[PDB]
This record gives C-alpha cells, structure tokens and sequence, in this order.
C-alpha cells in the first residue's frame, strides 16, 4: 500500500509539515471540492497549487449531499462534483469521490446515476463509503448487477476496517472490507483523526495514483 491521509481542512504549509515530520511523508491527500459549513473547507487552485508543489496528489471528494437515493439526486450531485472540479482546473480522467456516510441512505439507483453521468465528463466515479454497515454494499452489488459498468468504472475508497491512526511506517497491511461483489476497492482509511494532526491516515492500490491530480 501507497500511504497518504485526508483532511477537512485546507493543507496549508504548516498543516503539510506538520504530517510530513510526524506522521510520514503522504503520496496522496484526500479533500474536498467544495465548503460545507461545519463540515469541510473547499479546494481552491491555490492550495492545489500547493499540494503539487510537495509531489502529493490530490484525492477530491465531494460532500455536499446528506443523502444518496435517487437516480436525478445521483446525476445533480455527479454535475455539481464535475462543476467544481472543472472550476478547479481538475484534469479529465481524474476520479472524483462522493461521499457515502455509514449512516446515509443509500440505492442502486443514485450509484447508477453517479457513474452514468461520470462517464461522458471525463472524469471517473469514486465511491468513499463502508461496505461493513449501512446500505452501500447491497446498493453498490445491485448496481453492479444490474449494469456491469458500474463495477468497470467505480474505484471504492473503504472506510473498514478502522484499526486506527498510525505513523507512515507503522502502517497495517493493506487488507480493505470489500463489498461482496466485483470492486475495484482501491484505497482504505484505516484510522480516522490522529491528534498528533488533523488528519485521517490511508493507504492506497498504487493503481489510485494514476487517476490523481
């Protein structure tokens, strides 16, 4: 596994050193496309700017639904995603992640929407959710099922387990939950809010790094 970390906050240059010296040196950096008040700070280009600047790869997540049922609520959040990583300067054949909470709502029909309307963008679905609880796995296996694409396409980013935080070498074995169908379970968050920094540690399929900016 690739290791790398997320944050809701923008990486400024102290929130890069801060991880870079104790934590380990990221690959990738998970953050989201737009704001969400007390949730999540939006990319600008300037702090893309940056991330580059380090040799890390953004990883863009969007967030800015609380609910994922619905095929036409699936394609608003797949044009809203694509709108702000256009406005951003995010190259085509990038991933762009939604956001599936444990605890959201969720269908085969908004999964479909999501990727169908990935598709003649450019850009390339990602799904950040936990196929151990909630609806996501059923919802990503009926999908699947009924449209084999879905699985061609998608790269899932596992939040499961979560054995917890470490430092860069100190890292797990890369061993994902996986849905229990074809998957292309490419990154794992597999601790969340480490204290020593604001951020969630992660490990990727060298895969992933391809499909980042």
């Amino acid at each position: 596994g690739i290791w790398g970390v997320d944050s809701a906050q923008v990486v400024t240059d102290q929130l890069f050193q801060c991880v870079r010296t104790e934590l380990g040196y990221p690959k990738f950096w998970g953050r989201y496309l737009s704001e969400v008040p007390n949730v999540s700070e939006g990319l600008t280009r300037d702090e893309i700017v940056r991330i580059r600047n380090y040799g890390v790869k953004v990883l863009p997540i969007y967030n800015a639904f609380r609910e994922a049922v619905g095929y036409a609520n699936g394609q608003v959040a797949a044009r809203n995603a694509v709108f702000h990583a256009r406005r951003l300067g995010i190259p085509k054949n990038k991933l762009l992640f939604a956001n599936i909470e444990d605890f959201f709502a969720v269908d085969a029909a908004w999964i479909a929407a999501w990727v169908e309307t990935l598709y003649p963008t450019g850009y390339r679905p990602g799904l950040y959710a936990d196929p151990t609880k909630g609806d996501f796995a059923a919802a990503y296996c009926e999908a699947v099922s009924r449209n084999n694409q879905v699985a061609v396409q998608a790269v899932i980013w596992s939040a499961a387990p979560r054995p917890g935080t470490t430092k860069e070498q100190k890292a797990p074995r890369y061993q994902p939950a996986a849905p229990p169908c074809s998957a292309n379970v490419w990154v794992w968050q597999y601790g969340r809010d480490a204290e020593v920094c604001p951020v969630d540690t992660n490990l990727a399929d060298r895969r992933l790094l391809d499909f980042l900016y």
